[PDB]
């Protein structure tokens, strides 16, 4: 029993978490193999940062500028090259601690952990969703720039995000691994904001699944509804449309609980327009969207890595 | 900016997680230097746990019972002893991958990170608290037990709780790693009750003041309470009391955003009162108690 929000074990990650230092600016970078990834704003400086050319600012660089500290061993940066926002530093050495691993772009809806980093030290691990408006809900203080997001599928890790920024409200922004940003947005100080958020229903409904599983079932009516009636209230309350492909993606938890899919609807669609009425959902007074289906299959029965 | 419950990162401990099997039974085992920690209640059978005499169980055993394996490689056990409720198998290999560690025993209220384990794997990191009741609201399935509690400070790891087993209500129940529980509980099938629960006072103002600095103001008011008042409030609503050593705690807090702890105290109060009125507080309707002050300084 029990039901809390989990990351993956970040013990492959660690291994591969260097600080990189050029100039006056020092942010994470992630060894795999004999490269080093770290945001590619490390070579800005405060006029670059206003209006960059980062082809003119890179062409400037030598491999000798670029400080990498793998724990308190010096790699040697023999190349360098960027690809999108990312910058792709070429090391003399691979890392004898790269796991199995791949680039993996996400959508939004999808949940990845945490592992933020200072000065190539990991201090914290958490969980979160990829927010429909492409931003991350994260925590990160000045330094944590390259601090990187993950999967762990099997033995094998999926990188799916490299933190670039945090935006005015305090959300942040970053990219996939191949430096292309998640969301409209640009590595630049420039005027940029996040659009309006909204609810990931799918995953709101693969919680309402947990807490069934859990026992916490007062929430469950004798109600159904049609997909497109759903959406309909869905979109009133800016909840994001649940699809053909949720509906089954939420089928082996409907197996289980013994509750439809539509029929985990039509409560979902009663607790929007009727609110808690004090009572809670496994121990929380607002509907969780950050815990996907497969994250409630995989906690709710113990998949190991 | 922004907050989020933030576990340790678990790389130092999940390279100890081992699988422990006697007889019919597979828990989780830590492995530290030659020896692997792990609930004594791996060496009972069915009718050994209403009543299990682990001393007397302990002795009818032999080294060869006890199946250690780490990753695909078997450990050999050369040595077995008890130390309240857990057991230490003596093996003839020093985990190569052990970090510099300690053990502590935590008081109610501290927090802490868990690595839930199965068959010896780790499956996943999580955020927890010591509850006032000494339970732990855990997330955890046949087969975690051995699965521990740590915290990480600098290169260090203070292993603070190993898991034993879940109450009726579905709240956990575990030890310290020299084997002692946390509560009035005890490590067999009797009838046992986590006591009603309470809310973690410091905890919630220290969460509060994380709000302040993440530009959360709104539950904020003009009025300040003495001590005791609040206590008499607080006490109403099941939160523990407050004390001048918690009032100290929070004092670095206090002076970094500006608002006295009485004054927090009384904001808190008022939120007790009132409710949240269709408001949040860092992305949450329910006041959170799972962040110490000490988080609170780390992670701002
Ligand atoms: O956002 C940035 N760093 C941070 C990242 N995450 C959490 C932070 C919390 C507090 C302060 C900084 C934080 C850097 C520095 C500010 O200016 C920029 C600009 Cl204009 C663009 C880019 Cl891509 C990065 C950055
Ligand atoms: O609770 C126990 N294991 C578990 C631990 N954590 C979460 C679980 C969730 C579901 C099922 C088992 C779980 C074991 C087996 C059952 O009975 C006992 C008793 Cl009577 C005493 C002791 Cl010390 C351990 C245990």
């Amino acid at each position: 029993s029990g039901f809390r929000k989990m990351a993956f074990p970040s013990g492959k990650v660690e291994g591969c978490m260097v600080q990189v230092t050029c100039g006056t600016t020092t942010l994470n970078g992630l060894w795999l193999d004999d490269v080093v990834y770290c945001p590619r704003h490390v070579i800005c400086t405060s006029e670059d940062m206003l209006n960059p050319n980062y082809e003119d600012l890179l062409i400037r660089k030598s491999n000798h500028n670029f400080l990498v500290q793998a724990g308190n061993v010096q790699l040697r940066v023999i190349g360098h090259s960027m690809q999108n926002c990312v910058l792709k530093l070429k090391v003399d050495t691979a890392n004898p601690k790269t796991p199995k691993y791949k680039f993996v772009r996400i959508q939004p809806g999808q949940t990845f952990s945490v592992l933020a980093c200072y000065n190539g030290s990991p201090s914290g691990v958490y969980q979160c969703a990829m927010r429909p408006n492409f931003t991350i809900k994260g925590s990160f203080l000045n330094g944590s720039c390259g601090s990187v997001g993950f999967n762990i599928d099997y033995d094998c890790v999926s990188f799916c995000y490299m933190h670039h920024m945090e935006l005015p409200t305090g959300v942040h922004a970053g990219t996939d691994l191949e430096g292309n940003f998640y969301g409209p947005f640009v590595d630049r100080q420039t005027a940029q904001a996040a659009g309006t958020d909204t609810t990931i229903t799918v995953n709101v409904l693969a919680w309402l699944y947990a807490a069934v599983i859990n026992g916490d079932r007062w929430f469950l009516n004798r109600f159904t509804t049609t997909l497109n009636d759903f959406n309909l209230v869905a979109m009133k309350y800016n909840y994001e449309p649940l699809t053909q492909d949720h509906v089954d993606i939420l089928g082996p938890l409907s197996a289980q609980t013994g509750i439809a899919v539509l029929d985990m609807c039509a409560s979902l669609k009663e607790l929007l327009q009727n609110g808690m009425n004090g009572r809670t959902i496994l121990g929380s007074a607002l509907l969780e969207d950050e815990f996907t289906p497969f994250d409630v299959v995989r906690q709710c029965s113990g998949v190991t890595f």
